[PDB]
């Protein structure tokens, strides 16, 4: 049993105004104490300065974990839930309780003890009744928002801490839901030992009588601490007592809101309890945990992208593309040599624009989400970005695959083994080429709204300059095609299709320039695989040199 | 003055579960009665059924506005603000106020007196020190939230009603903004005679203060009616009082959860207050009307399709476009005819592409808007329509004229007046044509992320059939060209460039089949125009029907 004993004293905090200002107080292992305070009083700004996420020069006054300075040791045993709930909203409420488990516990356990100490938590807070239950945002449609809140406690109880300082639990929940909250981190702070702070924005008349310690900040300045029950009591002798029924909550925020005031009563608790205050005052242990981390994250994230890449109205995007194009160059001939490459020019446009905008999402939907977790240890950005770099290779390539299996037979292209695994490889390999440019542009640019402009504008200059639609492209423009990833699918699929012209030149007898332009070109079929290799892994080094510079 | 006294007797509502069962009751002029409960007990559905937005089968019970029945005459005297705010985010707050103005108040007015009707309930309300900020949503950043909720009773205060009917006024807001709303509605009771019935989710301890009469639903049975102050007086009668200092709305909804009792309280008060409450009970009138409707209509969204037309990012997207094109076929050569239809065939792919994508997303996100304020008189769907044809018909035409006026004299297309403004004809009737499929899939299909994938697919079976990609196309797929948009703009854009083929097959001395098979084509230039038109007018017609058939 460790117990914190935490004493905070004279904490200001200035930023460029004054937030803070005076603010001193301890608290005791086995009690729960709630901040009380209007809006804008530095509620949020003393939990941060109190659980160590707030050191610097802005900020002025001794924090004592325990007689001792805030070192990293501690915050191991700190907890912190902030006001809001980032949870994957695909997997089940064990599941998340299970992956954060193997995350966060450390490897020299079993995991079979990193198993059961995540259904432990689940009993713990009461969530036993709804474990395999999806977990939803607004879409997915799943748990409670207070149940939101318990698994969100729930990833921070599973390091079992000595403080857990939590910011607004209760806010956006029933009256019900916010007093068997209540309910609960009462339970352990009486029953564990634990030493829980809490700020509630406006308790109800009974979640108030829950409280064993109350802080209350007018605008910053403390205007009461000590016991609960024994707030009115305080406030009679100065003589401010309520004129009507009021909840002792209501009542203490008139006072520090200016309703009843706040100068005369900084004044009385400046001589009479701010003076007693201080009187109590290797290289199998360095690749082993990331290739368990990469595991982890891996398996994790596999129900994220899957509902991302098999979206219902993604399918029929390609199964409408894949009819279109069977129907229109059905039983298609190959001495038609100029829509046989408005075919493979088709697949060139369709399979270039459509990885590239779907994957300019990916990392600004998860910056919230990555930002709080790779600060909370975890993981180290780089098992997660090679996460994320290997979960879609394996799901990205499952439509690209079927389009081709399905429009190959029917469009009557070259007949063989070799040939359809040729054309096969080729577009897969242009699809995560592809698929690397909108993951470089949406890590560059963190919004998701002007990045889908500039790989739209990408894409419309890599089309125009790949290949087929202008043949005399002016003098200060033909280098723009080897910037292309178009350009370079699009020459290896003729060469696949016909070579190095020599069957089509004899069965046309044009050896009447328009076939020596069009399928010879002028990049090899080497030339054109090593620079399709070169945008596959240099798109995704420069998504990773964006994500570092970010901070998050 | 015409005051309502309002008398509801024994309103049962079942629904297919027993929501109302004997709700009986009274409300005076000049008494601000606030309706409490917990959530879901049946507040709600009282309110609709007292503001007159529910009757039929399900209801059961007589209704009564001053001493008779519903009709529809007291409808204009009878306000209802709901619960959730929709207004137009890029109006100020006194253009939101007197467009509503001259659309809500009747016609025998002059323009003078409804513009100082709508400049009365701003003063009233307490909106002149905001009267010229902008409203805003969430992006658009505007006036806070305590002052939208008094804009959206601004609404109803314009046709000075005499029972005015909120839904949850104050949810959402501060301890300071929901008293100094609820000052106001106690306001507009005691000095107005009006007659005010609220339903406050969880009121703070002076917000219950100012409560005349308090109507306690427990789960649709009504524990109390009378006067506040005198609340917990008659639940000492029965033996209930409180254990500790509470708020007395807090204690009020704990008698009615089962927290402290929920049919001890029915027979309680079914004997003893429950008794006692029976005891007290043309052709230029037609035609003006609805020009003014179309003009004041066109005058209020000419700011939401301002920035849903120059959006930043869209005004990027065809400079880009421009330059792109602009250069790739810079001081083009007209005997290149096989590059000089790539260029028109890229003209015809993205002025047909953009504007049916932008076009989806216009009915789906004002269908709450149009159906709250159909509903309430104010217009009659065929000025609402009316006015999106028109206001988008004029701002959708700057951005094509735009790019057809750069890119026509750097790509040395045909020179001279009448080959311009024939290009520029013929680009701007394709716009309004192909915009007009995006409306009418947009308004069958009410969601926006299922109809953006059907006018994908749509747009790709046209660009396909569209006349440049495939030239033999198999027997039983050349109807497919006959419906598409992008058929008709292509074939006219080459027969302004080379007319019947007559020039250029003199300078390429062909008269070599290419230039008789892709620059004369098929239909003439007449027949193109005038199913262009009849996609215009019948694309639009679709979209008027398919918003009848929604009801909203
Ligand atoms: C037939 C020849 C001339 C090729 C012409 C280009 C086509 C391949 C274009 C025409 C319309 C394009 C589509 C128009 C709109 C979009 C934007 C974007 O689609 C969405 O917004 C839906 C994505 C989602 O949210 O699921 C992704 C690419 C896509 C489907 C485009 C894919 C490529 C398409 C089919
Ligand atoms: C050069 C030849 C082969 C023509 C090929 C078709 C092009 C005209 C395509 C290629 C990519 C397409 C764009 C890809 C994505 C979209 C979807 C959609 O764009 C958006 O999502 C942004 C709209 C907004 O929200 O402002 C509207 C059409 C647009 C810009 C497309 C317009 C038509 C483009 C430029």
């Amino acid at each position: 049993c460790f117990p914190i004993t935490l004493k905070f004293v004279d904490v200001c905090y200035r930023v460029k105004r004054t937030i803070l200002s005076g603010v001193t107080g301890m608290i005791s292992p086995g009690e729960f104490m709630a901040v009380l305070g209007p809006s804008g009083s530095g509620k949020s700004t003393l939990l941060n300065a109190v659980a160590g996420r707030l050191h610097g020069s802005n900020l002025t006054g001794k924090i004592l974990i325990n007689d001792g300075k805030i070192t990293k040791q501690t915050l191991k045993r700190t907890g912190f839930v902030a006001q809001d709930d980032l949870l994957y909203p695909h997997l089940t409420v064990r599941e998340t309780l299970v992956f954060v488990a193997l995350l966060r516990l450390p490897r020299s356990l079993t995991r079979d003890v990193k198993l059961r100490a995540a259904e432990s938590v689940i009993s713990e807070l009461g969530l036993t009744k709804c474990e395999n239950t999806v977990v939803g945002n607004t879409f997915i449609r799943g748990i409670s928002g207070g149940e939101r809140k318990r698994v969100s406690i729930a990833h921070e109880l599973l390091i079992n801490p000595s403080l857990l300082v939590l910011d607004e639990p209760t806010s956006g929940l029933d009256a019900t839901a916010a007093l068997r909250l209540v309910q609960t981190l009462a339970g352990l702070a009486h029953g564990k030992g634990k030493t829980v702070v809490t700020s509630i924005h406006q308790p109800s008349s009974r979640v108030f009588q829950m409280f064993d310690t109350v802080l209350l900040l007018s605008e910053g300045k403390c205007l009461f601490v000590g016991k609960g029950r024994d707030a009115m009591a305080y406030f009679e002798s100065v003589g401010f007592s309520p004129a009507f029924p009021m909840n002792p909550a209501d009542f203490l925020l008139d006072l520090a809101n200016g309703v009843c005031v706040r100068q005369t009563l900084v004044t009385a608790y400046d001589t009479l309890l701010a003076p007693q205050v201080k009187t109590c005052i290797g290289i199998t242990t360095c690749i082993a945990t990331w290739f368990s981390q990469l595991c982890i994250l891996l398996h994790r994230l596999l129900k994220e992208r899957r509902h991302e890449s098999f979206d219902l109205l993604r399918i029929f995007q390609v199964v409408a593309a894949s009819i279109l194009c069977g129907l229109m160059w059905w039983h298609s001939d190959y001495r038609d040599v100029h829509d046989r490459l408005g075919l493979l020019f088709f697949i060139s446009i369709f399979w270039g624009v459509l990885p590239s905008f779907n994957a300019v999402f990916t990392f600004p939907q998860e910056r919230a989400i990555f930002t709080r977790e790779r600060a909370s240890g975890m993981y180290t950005l780089s098992s997660y970005f090679m996460a994320h770099v290997l979960g879609s290779l394996s799901m990205e390539l499952v439509l690209p695959a079927s389009f081709l299996t399905f429009t190959y037979w029917m469009v009557y292209l070259r007949p063989g083994i070799v040939p359809f695994l040729l054309t096969l490889s080729v577009l897969l390999l242009y699809v995560l080429a592809s698929q690397g440019l909108g993951l470089a542009l949406g890590a560059a640019i963190m919004d998701a709204k002007k990045a889908s402009t500039i790989v739209t504008v990408t894409m419309l200059a890599f089309v125009l300059t790949g290949g087929y639609y202008v043949n005399k492209v002016p003098s200060g423009m033909v280098w723009m095609k080897y910037v292309s990833t178009t350009f370079y699918c699009y020459r290896l699929l003729v060469a696949i299709q016909y070579g190095s012209g020599e069957e089509i030149l004899r069965m046309l007898g044009c050896d009447c320039r328009f076939v020596e332009e069009e399928v010879i070109g002028d990049v090899g079929m080497w030339t054109s695989v090593g620079v399709l290799f070169l945008m596959f892994f240099g798109y995704r080094v420069l998504a990773y040199l964006a994500l570092r510079r970010i901070k998050h």
